[PDB]
């Protein structure tokens, strides 16, 4: 028989794709307005031989799984699913994309620029995801792991090297970059790759923050690219996760040209690729199969005033500090949007009813503690609710001889490196080999940085929350938890998550009423596509719509190209989707209540050529009824040429 049993599941976890905030950048201005490919949640569940023993990994296309997230899916996987789920074996990662719709955290802080919480997106992704565990589930079939790792060195660059540089153990990691890709992957009873989960440290912030197009960004291409253009096998599911990726830009360049690009769509495409052929390469070297136990442990720590042990800070015992966030250079900002919150709270209207970004003074404790921080905002402080989380969950699954770390928030390259380093000391001796550290898991608190790279106090120190031993917290706590694990012993009993579902605000506004053009009707084509095009020309059509707000179309599309055959009488057959690299979909508002769907179509080497049509697929909704209808249209027909 086989060592293992995996299952690989995707769902739908696409937010609304027009006038919500997009998270990551904390701009005000960059709200969703369309869609040029989903997010997905992709599910990994692996069981072990003899015993059953589950474990489940989620990576998301999102800019991070918060608390809020982390609470709602597993209160319906233990309430769903008793006794084989809770939070010991279920991790959430995310890809941490910037090119999706905000409002899905229960914390103010992050949910700023977004005007606060926005209830549909929220919960599009708690459904999701549970949805994508329960397909991956669905999925179980027996097979064999195995683990690689190479090196990608011309898909990142170090944003802050001049703190960075300031640690003396960084041994391989002289240029900023940490170059290890690992790839754990799934091989059938065939012996025939089913899927595998990527992991390598870069923002995937390809796509800036004048973008307004919901994406997955340079790891959602990878996926795609492997999935959709790659893979023949179906049920294929490769997901791209994140290590420490802290201090990791995609931008090779500096902002917005990676390695040369000008453009943000090559640049996301091109660093896609980078990562997908990494990974590829390294899956079919299939370098070491997995074997072994499956095990977890996940631990709730009550961050505020946490002792340190001497040992893990300068030899003096430490508590951390509560949260605060302090000022740092940029000019306008950097790795995309707008920065240090700086929001400001005169079109913020959430932003105000919180009483605005200072309060009254900082205690004079907490400005010490901070050390080298210049506090701009306290937000532990903050009343009646913190505006940044207290209670962190600290999670690891063992995998064979791998060790797979989830990590609340964003780890710069060393922060990551000595607690990998430190985890695979304790874990030695129980046989692990690889420390594999994810991440943008299972909640977000904001940067963890080392005490050294915390004194120079760049952006990531700025975002440190909890003072300049915050690195030593995590590492004290993932030490902790692995040599509970090598000692099988339970870890310590958890701290409980504050629920926070009962005071959610929200001053961004839904949709009101929807109205056609004047004189036309919802679905009308107010652009029709030319008489024929060449493979490489771009298609351009537009429909009278309604805002998306009204329905996410979870699991469906806002368009689809389809082809009606070289006569143009064949049964029409989809070929394009939302989805689709190849695709866009933007709405704009028109006149005081209509708007307008604009869909165009990148046609691809390999098109058939022949004739075909853009449908789409929208939702209205009625002032006087409240009713959301469903709306669409058909272009006429276009021909494509053999060129
Ligand atoms: C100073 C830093 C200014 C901007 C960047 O830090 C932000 C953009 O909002 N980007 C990320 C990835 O965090
Ligand atoms: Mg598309
Ligand atoms: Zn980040």
């Amino acid at each position: 028989d086989l060592p293992y049993r995996f299952g690989l599941g995707k769902a739908d976890i696409t937010g609304e794709a027009a006038e919500v905030g997009m998270m990551g950048y904390s701009s005000l201005e960059q709200k969703t307005a369309g869609i040029h490919m989903r997010q997905w949640a992709r599910a990994f569940v692996i069981e072990e031989a003899a015993s059953g023993r589950r474990l489940v990994y989620v990576n998301t296309d999102l800019g991070m799984i918060f608390q809020a997230v982390h609470l709602k899916v597993l209160a319906r996987l233990k309430a769903k699913y008793p006794g084989v789920y809770d939070e010991n074996n279920v991790m959430l990662a995310a890809t941490h994309t910037h090119s999706g719709p905000g409002g899905f955290s229960h914390y103010a802080m992050y949910n700023l620029s977004v005007l606060g919480f926005q209830e549909k997106t929220f919960n599009a992704i708690v459904d999701g995801i549970v949805r994508s565990i329960e397909r991956a589930q669905a999925r179980l079939q027996p097979g064999r792991l195995f683990y690689g790792s190479g090196e990608l060195r011309n898909a990142s660059r170090n944003r802050s090297l001049l703190s960075h540089l300031k640690n003396p153990d960084i041994a391989g990691y002289e240029d900023g970059i940490d170059p290890q890709m690992s790839v754990l992957s799934f091989v059938d009873a065939n012996g025939e790759l089913a899927g595998a989960i990527s992991w390598f440290p870069v923002h995937s912030t390809s796509m800036t923050n004048a973008n307004h197009l919901i994406s997955p960004d340079n790891k959602g291409y990878a996926s795609y690219h492997w999935e959709h253009d790659v893979s023949r096998k179906s049920g294929f599911v490769a997901a791209f996760a994140q290590t420490n990726a802290g201090n990791l830009s995609p931008n090779l360049n500096l902002k917005p040209g990676s390695g040369p690009f000008d453009n943000e769509f090559d640049n996301t495409r091109e660093i896609g690729l980078r990562q997908f052929a990494k990974a590829y390469e390294i899956a079919g070297q299939a370098q070491e199969e997995v074997l072994g136990e499956l095990d977890s442990r996940f631990r709730f720590v009550d961050f505020t005033r946490l002792p340190i042990r001497p040992e893990f800070t300068d030899g003096q015992p430490r508590q951390l500090c509560t949260a605060a966030i302090g000022t740092s250079l940029a000019a306008g900002s950097t790795e995309d949007g707008p920065g240090p919150l700086g929001l400001e709270e005169g079109n913020n209207p959430f932003l105000s009813a919180l009483g605005g970004l200072l309060t009254g003074v900082p205690p004079q404790e907490l400005v010490q503690c901070q050390a080298e921080k210049t506090i701009l905002a306290d937000t532990g402080n903050k009343k009646p609710y913190p505006w940044t989380p207290t209670v962190l969950p600290i999670q690891m699954f063992r995998i064979g001889q791998l060790e797979l770390l989830g990590a609340p928030a964003e780890f710069t390259v060393m922060a990551g490196v000595r607690i990998r380093r430190a985890v695979q000391a304790a874990s030695e001796a129980a046989g692990i080999r690889h420390v594999v550290f994810n991440g943008y898991a299972n909640a977000y608190a904001s940067y963890v940085t080392t005490r050294e790279e915390y004194a120079a106090q760049e952006y990531e120190g700025g975002s440190t929350l909890y003072g300049p031993w915050t690195q030593a917290a995590y590492q004290q706590l993932f030490v902790d938890m692995a040599v509970a694990l090598r000692e099988r012993l339970p870890v310590e009993t958890s701290a409980i998550a504050p629920d926070l579902s009962c005071c959610q605000m929200n001053f961004q506004t839904g949709v009101v009423a929807d109205d056609p053009y004047i004189g036309k009707s919802f679905g009308d084509v107010l652009q029709q596509p030319r008489e024929s095009y060449r493979i490489g020309d771009k298609v351009t059509v537009a429909f009278v719509t309604g805002h998306p707000k009204n329905d996410l179309r979870t699991e469906k599309t806002f368009l689809e190209v389809v082809n009606i055959g070289k006569d143009g009488k064949q049964t029409p057959v989809t070929v394009a989707t939302d989805n689709d690299w190849d695709t866009q979909y933007r709405w704009e508002r028109v006149g005081i209540s209509a708007s307008k769907a604009t869909i165009s179509w990148s046609i691809p080497p390999g098109t058939e050529p022949g004739h075909y049509y853009i449908r789409h697929y929208g939702n209205a909704k009625n002032f006087w009824t409240q009713k959301i209808s469903e709306i669409g249209g058909s272009t006429r027909s276009f021909e494509v040429l053999g060129t």
